């Protein structure tokens, strides 16, 4: 009567209604987005999203609203299918869905233990929207929003749950466990509970580098000839070997880009002893040391790891003094404070076991939630211990997939690396200085998901993400995104859309979600929760520290602390 | 179509009493392309079709029939759909690496950003000069082999043979001189064949020019031979493996016969997927290339028709021009645009086809579109169909879950169908992360892990 | 007709004037004289219109930025928050708690 | 003060921020149907069937709107006592005379 059908196109509903004030009724929020229930008679009816609204004049009678609506699906006595039905007619009744048929969209197509709660539909606040947290997570996640939209809040509300979320069988941390990558500081307010390691305490030992993560911390692609880099893997792959304290057979297996221990100290030594090189008549190279008397061989190359070496040669070598941007620029390196968490003493001292107890909170302090906070990291090494790490992660979900295989009985460990500001790490642009950590994301992307090591693509520019990464996202959580480059990027990249939800990127509330994939029943425009403890990254007041009358006192002991 | 030639897996969504039949005689040797995005119920409509196709059978007999399908997923779907098949994951497919032709060598071993093209040179060299002693033909036959010729190959000897190219030097006579157990000699082409013994020791007191300019060259290929990850590839097992049982394996003739084949590429790594579904896919089309030779000359054909399922077959052929692709491109694209009349067809499943090139998306005939909401999803579809009645293509976004679109000449009209409910889902067995982190901390798994790597 | 929408897009807000000194593109749109709820928007563009019948009349683009409610304002567009529409002197202020509420 | 005038025969070319600027619109006889819509449609003032009058205005007969005029009207501008007449090659004319033969060697001299 008030409201009725009068097109029924393939894919939209025209719906023509004389009064929209008395159409909403219950008092329900009604909008873009808002879903309709289009039946005469109950227990059956089809739900449509609402694309625009419009209005007609027919120059003799009273103007009539008309309504753009898409048809999701049909609901069936509690069950949802979505798609349009052939029940759309133009004599049919349309009104507002009623609570118990938006609720029947999204609980009905996830069982009860598999309801993953975080958030609620935006035009109906009544109606909680559960995802299916298996699918949720076990596919990749790509949170997406532009800045002040409250995309760390999302990221940090279901971090949250997923961390709250246990059994009522005991009490205690639950098996959780997520990884996050943030550069801004920013999760450690968001879980109080947590293991933030910066670089003043997380030590990563630099012998886990394959043979591209070296090449870039160590060497730089621009001013280093081709024989500075072949001495360089010289003395990497030797020094592999005499620290091996294993299987010999093993010792063969080891390669330039294979994660065994080696002293970088000891890797000084030689680029050293090999800068000064003197060669014989025979072009020979011997060498004396207090050791006694040698010949450069294969053989007996690892006793010039010492210092104790003294050049011996009535000529100068071939590479005499060839190495000395080498050694210089590694010798700098060393002793930098700012790579102490990756080139320092501790490094070396770490065994392998104490990385991974670290990484994944395994060790004395068990944390669900590990937040890698790598805002200390230089910007230069921040692509390769990002890699280091992501590479760390996959290959511990690859090896544990191994062990239960053969017991029958799997315990499992699922780990969901959460990249903070992900296209720093994985950009679309195929430069070398962020190729080692966009491989390393691409292998969590492409193949983690049956390991048990996924991912979670928290950006604010998802245009910067490479599509081959991006893509292999499922569920995407889109918040508020207004820059046209990112809107035509995502609204590409999104695999499942009902009618007209996607223009809403631009116009999205605080804390206003978009959010598909094969987790959730339908894609719903949905409002995720409060945080209780926000993730409020602590940053310098800067207009506090403006007006401080000028006491300049620390200055004088800053230089102290220079020197 | 005539009674014998109906091909039943549907039927029309808008009035289920009429079924649907296509000429399954021409829906299969024209290229099927099964379009679905997330949550459509692609996957159960590529688990009816050859769920249909593998029993229909005859009467006269009871048994495994000619079906032949070779199925490409990487999300590991399909091994509960079929439960007579066979499945071949990374620890039990055994694929030499000597079969890839020049192209696919390469990317398996080297990357062009970083090496020089001398470097490279000495790759191609040493596997031409391999591929000759292990060849147990005429001699007439190893003129014809070259670097792109698909014969057995030693890679310990070619590592060998680099390796010592990294110690190269020159006497005074300005020659390579080898001093080997056998004889002592100077690199020449008809005793270069000892260098690929270890057991070589260098002369000469000057070193080469190019000398040391290999140790980026071997270093990177000593971590491949020995790769856990690539030991389906460039293990020992696929040194001992025959052409013939490779073969046996992809289209499963051997031990154990089954007519769909699954290729469980979910391990396999994403680096070298690209080379392995170019390799399987090479494989197989020169399999139905070859097959018709002798059945020509046999004058009765008994047939191997073969239906390669292309499972996300955006990541293989994919619209964009990219050289890590490109192997497995262009295999998919041979086995388009030839492999209609060498009995060896595909089936392009994606839930984007977007991404799909639009010289292989068009080459397939017959398409059956699920929903598609994503739009640039619609725009790529609806511009490649053949075929279209008014106002129907528009439905693709408002389809229901296992509903679809499906036109082409196997059908007598486009038309929107309802796929017939698949008994056996093609359920894929993935970690339920929330059922694993409801449960407790597990601490005793973690001391496990560590002594694996180890 | 004073001023009503007549279009409510997802992004877009179509609203027909009948002369324009019945501002500018990038202008805010209020007219409101209602506590507690009104609706924000900013000017996409303004329109010119062909009707062939009728007297010529400008449609402006509008694009929802906001909603205040009490003196808060909320970022994002909600198409609720226009019941009303009447013709009084009305404040001008309450385009200050856009930016100095936050 | 320096001010111009946009005088032309197809005025759907020009661009509509250009052409807007200028606001006293005076129109002679608008015939081409995308030149009449892109005119009646950049229009500051207009009267109701006054603008469907332009492909049937006379010669020199214009319509001028504008906040300058009071009133858009439908005006006679007066004749030109000396018009604007460009001196053209009058094809017909020459093509009527005979084959011009020694001009041809002439121009061929200036050019090389």
């Amino acid at each position: 009567i008030n409201a009725e059908v009068v097109s029924v196109s393939p894919n939209k509903l025209k719906i023509s209604v004389d009064d929209l004030e008395e159409f909403k009724i219950a008092e329900e929020k009604l909008g873009v987005g808002s879903y309709l229930r289009v039946s005469d008679n109950q227990d059956v009816a089809l739900l449509a999203i609402i694309d625009n609204f419009s209005i007609e004049v027919k120059e003799s009678q009273k103007q009539k609203y008309m309504i753009e609506a898409s048809p999701i699906g049909l609901v069936k006595n509690g069950k949802f299918y979505r798609g349009g039905d052939s029940l759309a007619l133009p004599p049919k009744k349309v009104e507002p869905a009623k609570l118990d048929e938006i609720i029947s969209i999204y609980s009905d197509s996830i069982d009860i233990n598999d309801r993953f709660t975080f958030s609620s539909l935006s035009l109906n606040t009544k109606v909680s929207v559960p995802v299916n947290g298996n699918r949720f997570f076990n596919k990749h996640i790509a949170i997406v929003g532009s800045t002040g939209s409250g995309k760390s809040h999302t990221v940090a509300k279901i971090l949250q749950k997923a961390v709250d979320e246990k059994q009522e069988g005991y009490k205690g941390l639950n098996n959780s466990h997520i990884i996050i990558f943030d550069i801004h500081s920013e999760y450690e307010n968001a879980f109080p509970n947590s293991n933030v390691l910066n670089v003043d305490t997380l030590t990563l030992p630099y012998w886990l580098l394959n043979g591209d993560e070296l090449e870039e911390l160590f060497l730089d692609t621009e001013a280093n000839d081709h024989n500075q880099r072949n001495v360089f893997r010289q003395a990497i792959t030797l020094n592999k070997k005499i620290h091996f304290q294993g299987d010999p057979a093993t010792k063969e297996i080891i390669s330039f880009h294979s994660p065994y221990y080696f002293d970088i100290n000891e890797v000084i030594n030689y680029i050293n002893n090999r800068n000064n090189e003197r060669k014989n008549k025979d072009n020979e190279h011997i060498w004396s040391d207090e050791e006694g008397n040698f010949k450069f061989d294969n053989e007996n190359a690892h006793r010039l790891f010492k210092e104790n070496v003294t050049p011996d040669g009535s000529s100068a070598g071939a590479l005499n003094g060839k190495l000395l941007n080498f050694v210089d620029r590694l010798q700098s390196k060393i002793f930098d404070k700012r790579l102490d968490f990756i080139l320092g003493e501790g490094s070396k001292s770490v065994t392998f076991k104490e990385t991974l107890e670290t990484l994944i909170s395994y060790g004395k302090d068990k944390s669900n939630i590990t937040i890698l906070d790598v805002s200390g990291v230089p910007f230069e090494v921040l692509s390769i211990c990002v890699s280091l790490i992501s590479r760390l992660i996959f290959e511990f979900g690859y090896h544990s997939k191994k062990i239960k295989r053969k017991s029958n009985e799997n315990q499992d460990i699922p780990i969901l690396i959460v990249y903070e500001e992900a296209h720093k790490y994985a950009p679309k642009s195929d430069l070398s200085k962020y190729r080692t950590s966009k491989e390393a994301i691409e292998r969590i992307a492409k193949e983690g998901r049956k390991y048990g090591v996924t991912l979670l693509l928290a950006s604010q520019r998802p245009s910067e993400i490479s599509e081959t990464i991006f893509s292999q996202c499922n569920t995407f959580i889109s918040m508020r995104l207004t820059n046209p480059d990112d809107q035509n990027y995502v609204k590409r990249l999104l695999p499942d859309t009902v009618g007209d939800i996607t223009n809403l990127l631009p116009s999205l509330k605080e804390g206003e979600a978009l959010i598909m994939g094969d987790s959730i029943s339908i894609p719903s425009i949905v409002k995720i929760e409060k945080c209780t403890i926000p993730p409020s990254s602590i940053d310098i007041k800067y207009l506090d520290e403006w007006r401080k009358e000028w006491v300049d006192s620390e200055f004088d002991k800053i230089i102290e602390q220079w020197s």
